This record gives structure tokens, C-alpha cells and sequence, in this order.
């Protein structure tokens, strides 16, 4: 539940920011999930309007989401933003890698269009 949140903001970075030429993007979306979770337990950790705007995509992302993803996709995205690897997944669903990989490729266009398409709307 806490860093599912987090998980989700770092997914929604990684789709952002990606470089097709730098890496996977399966590898490059377990980096970015993985950072916003830690950055989330290290300020709980020093702890013990930018973020309205946040919050809000984080939680149309997750409508999007149950909304428009197959079952499949939904068991896939939440490995994903728990930090588990592709590899991890496959295992986890008994799923080979290819299918893994291709799912989370799958969830990455479709968001993509969804972000474009949000970002356009001028009713």
C-alpha cells in the first residue's frame, strides 16, 4: 500500500525519461522504481503545490490503469511498481521473459498514448 505510491510515481518517471538507446526499458523502469522507493524510505528514515499536481497523476494513472489493462497486465504492474525485476515477475507468474518483457512494453505504449493524450485536452 505506503510505497505503492511511490513505485507508481517512479513508473510514470521511467516512462517520461526514457532513452531507447541507453538500455531495456524493463531495466531501465526497475531503476526508476527502485530509486523512488528508496528515496521514500531514506526521507522516512532522516524524518524518524508540485506535489497536488503529483498526487493527482499518480492517482489518474492508477484509474487509467485498472480501467484499461488486461488481467495480465494488472498482475505485471503490480510486481512492477513493487520493485521486482522482469526476471522476478516471470517467476513470480510462472511466465517466461519474453512475456514479461513484452507486457511491461505493452504497459509502457499505452501509457505513453494516455499521458500524450491527457496532456492534450483542452475540452
Amino acid at each position: 500500500e505506503d510505497l505503492v505510491q511511490e513505485g507508481i510515481l517512479g513508473l510514470l518517471k521511467a516512462i517520461k525519461f526514457y532513452d531507447e538507446t541507453k538500455s531495456s526499458f524493463s531495466s531501465f523502469a526497475f531503476l526508476c522504481i527502485r530509486r523512488e522507493m528508496i528515496s521514500a524510505i531514506r526521507k522516512a528514515n532522516t524524518q524518524k503545490e508540485e506535489a497536488y499536481l503529483l498526487k493527482e497523476e499518480i492517482e489518474e494513472f492508477k484509474k487509467f490503469s485498472e480501467n484499461n489493462f488486461s488481467k495480465f497486465e494488472k498482475e505485471v504492474l503490480t510486481y512492477l511498481i513493487r520493485g521486482y525485476s522482469y526476471r522476478e515477475i516471470a517467476t513470480i507468474l510462472s511466465k517466461n521473459l519474453k512475456s514479461i518483457d513484452n507486457t511491461i512494453q505493452r504497459i509502457r505504449k499505452k501509457s505513453e498514448e494516455w499521458i500524450k493524450e491527457e496532456e492534450n485536452i483542452k475540452r
